[PDB]
């Protein structure tokens, strides 16, 4: 007994997620994708020589009976109404970034499923699946290095494109960062700084880059994320925990030792794509997993989508300040603990 | 249209193939199972609610008209049988080590899928679906360090039970080895010496541990082996290839690093199971995505097998001997290239 | 015929370079020494068999003829008077930080020193002489990495003294940072910042540890150091540089690998005594060395001293002001470059 | 007052010898020098500026009284003949490997030495100096990891000469190792067997390159060696030591780490001269510090260089016969320990 699940968005993140559930994982069907190009979401459905029906809008494809849950993975502006549609329709969601683009639109779609009496909404947010962040939390929640202190991270990128701007370090980049960070620690933010280094020469005109993003929680734990998107070495994340009493950091991605022409080396990935693979398949099992075990989702709820949606406001907002711009929480719903 | 699979052997590690092929992957399902113990088998079938059917015996479950593969994964002797019969019946087979325990076992097994006209043998050496292992391979498919030489690896265990013997170091264990590094240098055994290092106070007086084995092929190419299982420490898993022009080496298992207490550490895994989870995932994986697009089957095949009972046989020999043994394999038929 | 040295201050560290010149090093010996406790001087002499006259002050040591050179490594706040001294009796002199406790100080000592015309005083920044330290500036004279764009570093120790204050973390701590940092990247500082953490269970009350300081170059370069001297684990020295187009990091000290007990560790070091030995052995033979050889001392320069200072001064204004202090500098005097 | 030293011996090394005795190290220095290009000595004494004799042979030069020790660093094969000389003119001796080139020119020596009463000779295997080393032998010291098992190590160089011929990998190369292995472990040498692979398109036709030794102490700790003197990568020596409980390593030598174009590196070198800079250093300053304070030699015996001649002479055994040969060496003098 598969869970039915419709696609929203034939993306190439889209494509994606259809594929893994299709010939990786288990338990599930798409049956089907509704695509702002219709001929884009035909194209996409005779590929993966799917079973599925599409749909002209979101509404007529909601309306099927056969949709247990919905893949929101369209433009970023096209989620939030996709997903308050899909609570009212009563159908699971799982809602790759960004939840809502605006910090009040996550706060709607918060107050609809405290509605519904469960949890129909998970936030795409794979990091929190990836096994290295899964080994930090571990080790965290085991009081090895006991109280957290400071955060240094690190989020680089060969380059881009003449389309990814100034904001778009700290909305489409930073995110997850901020995502699993205080997941991790267990702490709400306060405060963002935001401070900019000597220009890159690979960078282009219009982007500021590098950057650096100084945060502090509500515990007094401070976190500076460099973030570098034309760093040209290649693609990295790096995570290191000062504690108390010790340190941990998160692991490189796995790769075999060289030695040649006089040089010790790993392998560093140049394709943002190939470093959480495995974050992706664990992470839509667990959607499909925990609806049809327990009736609910269980990732990275809606309030942390919200969470996300404030924290990277004060960030856009500390761009064009410069000042120790605020972060402001509604406080947090019984419905999420 | 998932692929239909009857498990022949409802062992531990039978029970491990259920699952994932039940939980974790994409495209088949456990229709049948057979075991010895027809009470532990039945168990397993309410175990995870499976919709299968329980058979006394495997030509029971081969008559079954719903199975189009067998799992073999029963004790080590009663695999010869299990897979003659399946060739026979015209099933396909994954059979988990041993092939067959004996070197002429294997060469019948080979005969009958020669037969048989297409492949239905495909042998569970999971190392070879690794992405450490895998890297290797793509390394040395590209030449990036010239011509091997020399391999340097090791093989270690926390500890084992009263009933580890001796050849058990070459047969249940050294075999993987074995297996792997004559895939990855693409090249044929030829001699085997075995060298008894000073014994282990870990070890059990009816034991020898630990041990070296050394072996040339016919390339030139020469392989020092550690093999020891009471290293206490740990499961490690060591490989290192030296090459005309430089060395690549097999990963460790990725881990948090940790700085307390005056040291600088990562983690060593202290079971076996742990080590290669993912490996199986992938193997298995392979198994029916190659059925259901080719017809057939593409793993470690069942010659390989083959090359794994004799050599595993002439280290059997020279842990006796104390000389270098040799190792005399037939000719490669054409139906393998 | 070696250079007669004079050693203003036998304490611990006037003690080692003592040591380190007559059983070490080459081309020198101590002829003179003086102390406020003038019997603790006396036995030093005994301790280490000089052929040495016992002064009573730093006068009537640089009156003695037969001296041609001095180490300045007595009590802190005593250093600048002995240094101008010095200086006026036209002597060679190797001073321990501070050059001096205040900004003025150094003045004092910078416009003594362009009037007699060459170098005489070199500071005992010893950072600049280790091994890790001299391979990152190679790297960057050699644009390895491009232009430097940011860097992180850190300067922990497992613990302090109940005397250990919350200025002293930026005046005797962050002092040797804020010299080989703007020594590697050839660059100006321009404004500070300090930030707080969550206070550490392992610090004191009155201490305020750990600490964030954030300083920026006239280039452009943002630097952010943390401070943690009670950090427990061990003492442990990071410096990363983060370029254009690459990223260099300072290594480990050398250790030994371990496995054993489920971990793969090497050691950290617990007495910051060991981290550096190398350094000033290099450092002293290079005062030295560069005296017989060119006529003047070589290292950091009184001018360096003087930007530690201002820089020191703006730190710990920053600190108790929580404010992004200026560092105004004086313009460089071209008597040094 | 300085330890007066008299080389024999003013080629290449003789002159670092010389160097570091001069300008690096402390407590002696060079009053007498010979060399068989009597011109070449002259020349040493000028490029120096020593205060030195100059004579026209071994005889002449340990005959001058104010000379009280001589560092043998000649043509390989003359060693044996001064050092015979030394000793019966009672003078300390530091003498470069070989000791002698035939286990009987040992014998003389060790013979000559027990008559003298003390200990004179100090044979320059600097690697019992080298602090990777000395770590690995505190380790084993403390019981770490249990009794030592096995042992695996790499001895590679870039490239060789024309000149470099197949016995030289065991008589030149390997008696480093040779020496260090059974210093650590306290153990005698009982079998070596010498195994060829492949030969390596970068040795010339006349080599035998790569090589594998395998040697076994009277214990039972089994050696494996490699030895690839044109290995192109560079200049690189591991060594593994496994013991019952756990395994310890000798650490890759200082480097910066680099991230650019893909890669994760760092550096190994090309240079040999560059790898045990230090442990000559401390190796010569021992041999100095250990007779003005002790009245005798401290470092590897006469009988360490006995040792290593026999085993030497075993391996090129083993090499020519592809035998395993037996190891026979003469009861150790008490007058050793
Ligand atoms: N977490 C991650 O690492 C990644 C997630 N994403 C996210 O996924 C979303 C889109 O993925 P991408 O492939 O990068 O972009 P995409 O542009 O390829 O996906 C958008 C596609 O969906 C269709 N679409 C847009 N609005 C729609 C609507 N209201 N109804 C139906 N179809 C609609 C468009 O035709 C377009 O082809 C974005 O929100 C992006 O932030 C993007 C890349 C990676
Ligand atoms: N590659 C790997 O890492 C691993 C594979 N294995 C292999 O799997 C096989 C068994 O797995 P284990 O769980 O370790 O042992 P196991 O003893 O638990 O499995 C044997 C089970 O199968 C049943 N059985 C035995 N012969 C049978 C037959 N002819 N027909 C039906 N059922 C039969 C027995 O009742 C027993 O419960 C062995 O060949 C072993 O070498 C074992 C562990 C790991
Ligand atoms: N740059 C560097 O890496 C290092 C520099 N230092 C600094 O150097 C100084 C010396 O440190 P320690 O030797 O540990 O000091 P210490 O406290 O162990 O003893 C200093 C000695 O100098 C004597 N002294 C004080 N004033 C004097 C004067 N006007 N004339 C002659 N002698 C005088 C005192 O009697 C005392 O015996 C300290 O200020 C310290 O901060 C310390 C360690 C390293
Ligand atoms: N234990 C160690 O780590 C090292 C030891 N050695 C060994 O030490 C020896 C010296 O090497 P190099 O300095 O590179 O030699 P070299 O070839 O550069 O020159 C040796 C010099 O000694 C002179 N000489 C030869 N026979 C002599 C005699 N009977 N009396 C006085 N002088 C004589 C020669 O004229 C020549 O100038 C070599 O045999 C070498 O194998 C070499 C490097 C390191
Ligand atoms: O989809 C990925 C991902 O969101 C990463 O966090 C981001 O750095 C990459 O640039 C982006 O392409
Ligand atoms: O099943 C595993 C595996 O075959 C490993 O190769 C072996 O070393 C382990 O001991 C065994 O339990
Ligand atoms: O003298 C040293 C040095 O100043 C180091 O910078 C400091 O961290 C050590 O604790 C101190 O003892
Ligand atoms: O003198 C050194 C030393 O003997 C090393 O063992 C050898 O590998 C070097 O190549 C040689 O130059």
């Amino acid at each position: 007994m598969s869970l039915r699940i419709g696609v929203i968005g034939t993306g190439a993140i889209g494509k994606e997620h259809i594929n893994r559930i299709t010939n990786k994982l288990s338990g599930a069907e798409i049956v089907a994708v509704t695509d702002v190009n219709q001929e884009a979401a035909q194209k996409v459905v005779e590929q993966y020589q799917l079973n599925a029906t599409v749909y002209p809008n979101d509404d007529s494809l909601l309306a099927d009976e056969n949709v247990d849950a919905v893949l929101v993975t369209s433009w970023g502006p096209a989620h939030e109404s996709s997903v308050l549609k899909a609570i009212k329709a009563q159908k699971y969601v799982f809602c790759e970034k960004p939840l809502a683009t605006t910090a009040e639109g996550c706060m709607r779609i918060v107050e609809e499923e405290i509605k519904v009496g469960k949890r129909l909404v998970q936030v795409g947010f794979m990091r929190r699946y990836d096994s290295g962040y899964v080994q930090l939390k571990e080790a965290l929640d085991n009081h090895v290095i006991g109280e957290p202190l400071m955060i240094h991270c690190a989020h680089r990128n060969p380059t881009v494109g003449d389309n990814y701007t100034t904001d778009m370090a700290v909305v489409d980049t930073l995110v997850h960062e901020i995502d699993v960070l205080h997941w991790l620690v267990n702490d709400d933010y306060e405060s963002v700084q935001v401070i900019y280094p000597k220009k890159s020469k690979n960078a282009l005109p219009h982007l500021k880059d590098p950057q650096i993003v100084v945060i502090e929680t509500k515990g007094g734990i401070v976190i500076n994320a460099e973030i570098y998107v034309n760093c040209k070495y290649g693609y990295d994340i790096q995570c290191e925990i000062v504690g108390e009493d010790g340190i941990i950091k998160l692991p490189e991605p796995s790769s075999i030792s060289l030695r040649k022409e006089g040089r010790f080396s790993t392998d560093i990935l140049m394709d943002w794509q190939r470093r959480f693979v495995a974050a992706y398949d664990v992470e839509i099992q667990d959607f499909i997993d925990s609806i049809q075990k327990k009736g609910e989702v269980s990732g990275p709820t809606a309030w942390d989508g919200y969470i996300a949606a404030v924290t990277t406001d004060a960030c856009v907002k500390a761009q064009e300040s410069g000042q120790k711009e605020k972060v402001e929480l509604k406080e947090k719903p019984e419905f999420y603990q």
